[PDB]
């Protein structure tokens, strides 16, 4: 029902080329700023134009590190449109993960928030990088020689006359991707594959539409929200809202609300754990105060009584698919008129989706198998990693690390994961890491992490911790630890003090016995 892009296709062109009908509407709008598609077609192609005028060429790399906001937009396309390939990450992680990002990427030039310049600073301080120009969007201290304001950067350049002459399947961007242990992956996309879901899902399964309202709690860094709130809008010309600070129940209700811009979403998206915040918060609007007509929901299983909860509350289902970074968007998925809770409902036509049990053969109706999919959207490799390139991607099909059951109906019922990793609010979290955090503090003799759901169904991490004989170490002094050792997203729910853990002869933690409650 999609036609494939041309051969010769660039993907920034073709999302300006589909918004030169709609010119003075709003594409973008966040606290402070709003960008109309013909102000965005403008600052986009002048950004091309910068980048190319200080030296970076095409299919080199660019590390985009930004708070959502209408400049992010600017930095994703601008690159995109002079066939250069930014490589959008978390906005979360340590000057040590960006050193690495900066190395493996050869980044040559960085596109950074002012309020993430001084992580930026230390990776750059650290590692043995390529970058020739640091850009930085509102500033938020004074720039340090030879770097310069994006506004200024942007506004000094003529828009770039054309777009790189980029085939569809030539890399347009980049997203990492962590694993259980070892270095984040660089997942190498094409220009086809965000057209393939725009068209696939965010037109034929969400059915956007031009009058909608977008907004995403997900972040424009993550797979989940870079389509929801600017690839599928620009592909339909709806308007998107931004927000840069943290999604808490409070600012996005202010936003549902119409508190920016003077827009209501028509459109919103979010992971499990944010809409249970929500429905647990005092102030929850009610139907009639809000313009929501479809809730999106992906980043963790949605627990079945979230869904009807907000059913009963709203009217209104949330729907909720599964994609990856690898496959790019949702390739499994509840419909907008087709919701069963306690599934993630059908395969997206476009994509095929097989389970595979133990040798890589069939498995009946209601076993686990693992799970592989089959699609247009899927990356083409991990960036200088052949190994794992071959683990994930084999002719064709690409390995999730999910397990799932499908259901006579022909849903599925996700079953866990092949790969100990913890799926916590959107965001991958590794036991291993945190584990290893929790064995530096002196008073720690062995820690263990494993998954345990909250009161609402929720994945979270657990620690089983054996202190040190001869140390002090109480509950709150871990936690004091805890706070200033990690990230707040990879904080273990509880940790429980025991006398020893359970473990093979050759030391290995026996993870499944805690997960039983031994
Ligand atoms: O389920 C996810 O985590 C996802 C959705 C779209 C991209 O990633």
């Amino acid at each position: 029902a999609v036609t494939p892009p041309p051969e010769k296709f660039n993907f920034a062109e073709h999302l300006l080329q589909t918004n030169r009908v709609r010119p003075d509407k709003t594409a973008f709008v966040d606290d402070i700023s709003s960008l109309s598609f013909a102000q965005l077609e403008a600052q986009t192609r002048q950004l091309a134009a910068a980048l190319r005028a200080i030296g970076v060429k095409r299919e080199e790399r660019v590390l985009l590190l930004m708070l959502d906001g209408t400049d992010w937009p600017v930095a994703f396309l601008g690159a995109i449109y002079a066939g250069i390939v930014p490589v959008a990450v978390n906005t979360l992680l340590t000057a040590d993960d960006y050193a690495y990002m900066l190395e493996h990427s050869r980044a040559q030039a960085v596109l950074v928030s002012g309020a993430l310049h001084p992580v930026l600073k230390a990776a750059l301080t650290k590692s043995d990088h390529e970058v020739q120009r640091v850009i930085v969007s509102r500033p938020a201290a004074p720039l340090e020689p030879g770097e310069v304001d994006f506004a200024e950067f942007v506004g000094a350049h003529a828009p770039l006359e054309k777009p790189a002459a980029t085939q569809a399947d030539d890399p347009a961007f980049w997203l990492y991707s962590s694993g259980s242990t070892g270095r984040p992956k660089g997942v190498v996309h094409t220009h086809a594959n965000p057209y393939w879901t725009s068209e696939l899902y965010g037109r034929n399964t969400l059915h956007l539409r031009e009058d909608d309202v977008c907004f995403s709690a997900a972040k424009l860094f993550f797979a989940y929200g870079l389509g929801n709130a600017l690839t599928f809008p620009m592909t339909v010309g709806a308007t998107t809202l931004l927000m840069g600070e943290r999604p808490t129940p409070d600012a996005v209700f202010k936003r549902w609300l119409g508190g920016v811009g003077g827009v209501k979403p028509t459109v919103f998206y979010g992971a499990p754990t944010g809409y249970a915040g929500m429905l647990a918060a005092p102030n929850l609007p009610s139907r009639d105060q809000v313009a929501l007509r479809l809730a999106s929901s992906a980043g963790e299983a949605l627990p079945a009584e979230i869904g009807q909860r907000f059913q009963r509350h709203f009217g209104l289902d949330i729907v909720d698919g599964i994609g990856s970074t690898e496959m790019l968007h949702i390739f499994l998925s509840n419909l907008p008129d087709r919701v069963r809770y306690g599934t993630t409902g059908w395969p997206v036509p476009g994509y095929q989706i097989e389970l595979r049990g133990d040798g890589g053969g069939p498995v009946a109706d209601g076993e686990p198998g693992d799970l592989y999919i089959h699609g247009p959207s899927s990356a083409t490799m991990y960036w200088g990693n052949r190994a794992k390139s071959r683990d994930t991607f084999q002719g064709g099909w690409t390995k999730s690390g999910d397990k799932y059951v499908r259901n006579d109906d022909g849903s599925y019922t996700y079953a866990g994961r092949t790969d100990d990793m913890l799926k916590v609010s959107g965001i991958y979290v590794s036991p291993f890491e945190i584990e290893a955090t929790l064995v530096q503090h002196p008073g720690v003799l062995e820690a263990a992490v494993v998954g345990v759901a909250d009161e609402h169904g929720l994945t979270k991490p657990k620690a089983y911790v054996v202190p040190r004989p001869g140390q002090t170490l109480s509950e709150t002094e871990l936690k004091t630890f805890i706070k200033d050792r990690l990230a707040p997203y990879k904080y273990p729910r509880s940790t429980v003090f025991v006398a020893e853990l359970p473990k093979t002869a050759t030391g290995k933690i026996q993870r499944f016995k805690l997960r039983e409650g031994v």
